[PDB]
């Protein structure tokens, strides 16, 4: 059997498979204007985010390492709903291109990434 990782490493590796999954719904949501898409786009940011959020109120009460304190992670997840929410704006709006679409993207990964670690 192939070795096995911590828990609290096991969890950050699979977390980095779920951005590639919203890099490549990314690039969908550039290539069509249907808001379909981002209505799973928008609830599958918040499995990542209570993963980490969740995965952040474990380090606190198990293991006892946690990189920052509980208000800064929650900032970062308020800042996070405003750009889906924003997003959805711009798809509803009459007029849009895949650029606006990708651009709007481009700093929801930000956020996910200073949480990630």
């Amino acid at each position: 059997e192939a070795a096995a990782a911590a828990r609290d490493e096991s969890a950050y590796l699979k977390l980095q498979e779920q951005m590639r999954k919203i890099d490549a719904d990314a690039a969908a949501l550039s290539e069509t204007r249907t808001i379909e898409e981002l209505d799973t786009f928008k609830l599958d940011v918040a499995d990542f985010v209570t993963t980490v959020v969740q995965l952040a109120e474990e380090l606190e009460h198990r293991f006892g390492r946690n990189r920052r304190g509980r208000t800064e992670i929650y900032k970062i997840v308020k800042e996070v709903d405003r750009k889906l929410l924003d997003l959805t704006d711009a798809v509803l709006a009459k007029e849009k291109k895949g650029e606006d679409i990708l651009n709007m993207v481009a700093e929801i990964k930000a956020l996910l990434i200073n949480i990630y670690k």
